[PDB]
């Protein structure tokens, strides 16, 4: 690690730093944290929409991960685009690319588990990539947590990543977080108030989940025309399938890529202020 010089703090698994390789002049993203094996497995998991894991350094009982450096994260970009909003064509491009990244990771049996604007990175060329993948297996925000996780499911599936991405999708479109909960129960009830309290009809087996309680209030479902007004009908049908209660009914990344919404997708370049 004496080969790297910290430049600035990026965020805080561990803390992430923007650093410089004094043995190449290369700029990278440095994260300071059975594990060794799992981590080494992610270094082979390469794709255009996944932040590349360059090296793993295990020393002094400490674990350091070296990642390629990207220009800005989605949280900052959304804040910067708050006045006029991100153009629809760019929103569509970002969603399409992220679905490609998830389709790839999911085909390799790897899930993210904690997708959020903060770990989605973009560059001046118009690309977007997933970061902090698989690490989630080797104050925190609950806004993007899938309902099966909140209800105590022990062995959830790749479907949890689709739910998180759907929430991010809605947020780029409306400039408002879909389910901004500040506690697990508040998060769960916010989802219920919008999508309706789930029951055995729409979600077989839900009433027998670890944290489900017959005493839950029973709210009715709302129309998506009210949830995401500026989104056209193809966008709304796609979003509804990404937000299905039953993990088994929720659309897969692969199936989503074939949805009508993407028939006119393109790759615009963002206006980034660095
Ligand atoms: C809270 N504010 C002070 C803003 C914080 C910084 N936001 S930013 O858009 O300037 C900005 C954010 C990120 C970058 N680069 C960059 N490249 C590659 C990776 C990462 C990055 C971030 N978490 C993680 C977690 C794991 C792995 N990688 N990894 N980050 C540049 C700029």
């Amino acid at each position: 690690m004496e080969n790297f010089q910290k430049v600035e703090k990026i965020g805080e698994y561990g803390v992430v730093y923007k650093a410089r390789n004094k043995l190449t002049g290369e700029v990278v993203a440095l994260k300071k944290i059975t594990a060794i094996r799992e981590i080494s497995l992610l270094k082979e998991l390469n794709h255009p929409n996944i932040v590349k894991l360059l090296d793993v350094i295990h020393t002094e009982n400490k674990l350091y991960l070296v990642f390629e450096f990207l220009h800005q994260d989605l949280k900052k970009f959304m804040d910067a685009s708050a006045l006029t909003g991100i153009p629809l064509p760019l929103i569509k491009s970002y969603l399409f690319q992220l679905l490609q990244g998830l389709a790839f990771c999911h085909s390799h049996r790897v899930l993210h588990r904690d997708l959020k604007p903060q770990n989605l990175l973009i560059n001046t060329e118009g690309a977007i990539k997933l970061a902090d993948f698989g690490l989630a297996r080797a104050v925190v925000t609950l806004w993007y947590r899938a309902p099966e996780i909140l209800l105590g499911c022990k062995y959830y599936s790749t479907a949890v990543d689709i739910w998180s991405l759907g929430c991010i999708f809605a947020e780029m479109v409306t400039r408002r977080a879909l389910f901004p909960g500040d506690s697990e129960i508040d998060q769960l009830f916010r989802i219920f108030r919008t999508l309706g309290t789930p029951d055995e009809v729409v979600w077989p087996g839900v009433t027998s989940m670890p944290d489900y309680k017959p005493s839950f209030p029973k709210w009715a479902r709302q129309d998506f025309s009210k949830v995401v007004p500026p989104l056209d009908e193809d966008g709304r049908s796609l979003l509804s399938q990404m937000l299905h209660y039953d993990p088994n009914k929720r659309i897969s990344a692969k199936a989503a890529l074939a949805h009508p919404f993407f028939q006119d997708v393109t790759k615009p370049v963002p206006h980034l202020r660095l």
